[PDB]
């Protein structure tokens, strides 16, 4: 008579076992079991939905899944509640879904279990007060995948005959590959402009040396545009007399960041790392199952008050009271990315790759530093003036590290008080030119992409692969570069899929989808407003280029 836990995969299969007493029987799904394949008969055979009939759907069990069916209904006899142990979020919940359909059985017999980390406390809590399946999310996750089918099976085809065979439609996909292509053009028509800039080099009464930046100039910014301009303004300034008008000493601080979330994860790890958004997603997901950090699909930045208080104890023994602030610091119930025990150090992490630990380090790290006090530095700005010209000299000094104590190991201006007369030593004039937009990286674009709230932290990985592998954008030397093919169908689609292509309409999808998963709409409504936009788009996109119809990519003479 004993429970039967279900979980996605062997991993978190063999951690969530620690947890769980003999009473339960933990078994991995391995993989999801089933799934997808002016109506087409053909069409919604391909696609497995149908819009024209209600978004009936024809799901199938995975290839070499039946074994595993079989597998479970077996042990869902001997056992007396089955558990879904499936991940906390959407897809989690229709993996969930999925399970119990092909089990099948009365639904009493099923109970949702939700954890955002695999910890004894976590998994206890989690099994003590087991929640139902929620159909909307379950909901929410379908309309999601059938619109996302939609557009790739009725968009494709019409890129096949229109521009070439093989090419690849996506509801967001194509957004993200337009956020490229735009950028890609910003930086072909920049244009740069050459302005230049004036250091100079002098002394302080006391003989130090202090490089100073010529700020202004008749009280104007200075910005000459040219050599001339430049060597106008050298000459004069190599005459004038320098004098510190202004002295501002001021306390200043850096707080730490918060902690991660999907999206800025990606970003750290990206920057800081090296680690491409997939390299890091997955080795997110395995120190996950192996029960080291906390679910890694997440745009919450809320830790828990036993997290807290769990780092805040580490922080006093290990770095002492100045580290520790009044109060635990509170950003913006879903959880950080975080580690599950901060007791547990990046070298202590069992069956676990280098990055893979260098992941965990980043995330501990920063872990620890937000709830760290904040560095406090003593700023100095000086203000010089030579005749005409203001020139500015800006110093700092570390006065306490605070959370940068937890980071890896790392100006001084010298001692001048307003009204000290400067010696020139040397000016410096140097041409500069303005630099066009930076191209898009790893991170920077699942940012873009967060920031215009089109991705979703269990999309941003999926979009940033998916628009690579099918010749629309390619990543060199970790950036973005948009392929004419990337540009040729964007331009099809922007012009003929306008409100598909737009990216405030894709962000309000993201929230339609979020209104389904909370009961505030109803999926095959949304889907069918989805489908009536969708389809009056498509009608349009068929038809021949003079009728408003898309663009073939020929080259007529
Ligand atoms: C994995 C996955 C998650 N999600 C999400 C988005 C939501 O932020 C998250 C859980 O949100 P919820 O608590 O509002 O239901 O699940 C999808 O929409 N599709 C997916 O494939
Ligand atoms: C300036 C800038 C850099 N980055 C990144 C991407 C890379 O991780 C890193 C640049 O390093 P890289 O040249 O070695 O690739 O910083 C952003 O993601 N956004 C930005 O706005």
């Amino acid at each position: 008579g004993k429970a039967l836990v279900i979980v996605e995969s062997p991993a978190k299969a063999k951690t969530i076992n620690k947890y769980l007493g003999s009473d339960y029987v933990v078994k991995s799904s391995v993989g999801h079991i089933r799934d997808l394949p002016d109506e087409r008969g053909a069409l919604v055979n391909r696609m497995g939905v149908d819009p024209w009939h209600n978004w009936e759907a024809h799901y199938e069990v995975l290839p070499g899944k039946e074994k595993v069916v079989s597998e479970l209904k077996q042990l869902a006899e001997k056992a007396d509640h089955i558990y879904l142990a499936t991940d906390l979020d959407r897809e989690g919940e229709a993996i969930a879904w999925h399970l119990r359909e092909v089990i099948g059985g009365d639904d009493a017999r099923y109970s949702r279990v939700v954890f955002n980390e695999i910890t004894k406390n976590a998994i206890r809590q989690a099994f003590n007060k087991p929640g139902e399946l929620n159909i909307d999310r379950v909901n929410a996750q379908q309309a999601r995948r059938f619109m996302d089918r939609v557009v790739g099976y009725m968009v494709s085809p019409l890129l096949w005959k229109k521009i070439a065979r093989g090419l690849s439609a996506g509801r967001v996909q194509s957004v993200a590959v337009r956020l490229v292509v735009e950028r890609e053009r910003e930086i072909k028509a920049f244009v740069p402009e050459e302005f230049w800039e004036v250091d100079a080099s002098t002394t302080t009464p006391s003989g130090e040396a202090l490089a100073l930046q010529v700020t202004h100039q008749n009280d104007k910014p200075f910005r000459p545009v040219n050599k001339e301009q430049t060597q106008a303004a050298v000459s004069l300034l190599e005459k004038a007399r320098y004098s510190v008008l202004e002295r501002e000493d001021k306390p200043t601080t850096s707080k730490p960041g918060a902690p991660f979330i999907t999206s800025t994860l990606q970003q750290a790890a990206s920057t800081r790392l090296g680690f491409g958004v997939k390299k890091t997603m997955m080795m997110a997901q395995r120190l996950y199952e192996a029960g080291y950090i906390t679910y890694m699909r997440t745009d919450s930045t809320n830790l828990s008050q036993d997290a807290v208080n769990m780092v805040r104890g580490y922080i006093s023994d290990n770095f002492g009271k100045k580290y520790l602030p009044e109060s635990p610091n509170q950003y913006a119930a879903h959880e950080a990315i975080r580690p599950s025990d901060v007791n547990v150090m990046a070298e202590s992490l069992k069956d676990m790759e280098a990055d893979a630990q260098k992941l965990y380090q980043l995330i501990w790290r920063q872990f620890v530093a937000c709830q760290m006090t904040p560095a406090k530095y003593d700023s100095t700005t000086l203000t010089v003036g030579a005749g005409d010209f203001r020139l500015k000299a800006r110093g700092r000094i570390l006065r306490f590290d605070g959370w940068t104590k937890v980071m890896p190991a790392l100006r001084i201006l010298p001692a001048v008080n307003k009204g000290d007369a400067l010696t020139l030593v040397e000016l410096t004039p140097a041409q500069h030119f303005t630099k066009p937009p930076a191209r898009f990286s790893e991170a920077s674009l699942v940012k873009e992409l967060e920031k215009r709230g089109i991705g979703r932290p269990s999309t941003y990985a999926s979009i940033i692969s998916t628009i690579q592998d099918r010749g629309y954008v390619r990543v060199e030397n970790r950036r973005f570069y948009a392929e004419k093919m990337g540009e040729i169908v964007t331009d099809r689609l922007e012009e003929n899929f306008r409100e598909l292509m737009n990216y405030d309409f894709t962000a309000q999808m993201e929230n339609s989808l979020d209104q389904v998963a909370n009961h505030e709409a109803e999926w095959k409504a949304v889907l069918d407003h989805f489908f009536s936009d969708f389809t009056q788009q498509l009608d349009k996109a068929e038809k021949d280029p003079e009728e408003g119809g898309m663009r073939p990519n020929q080259m007529v003479l």
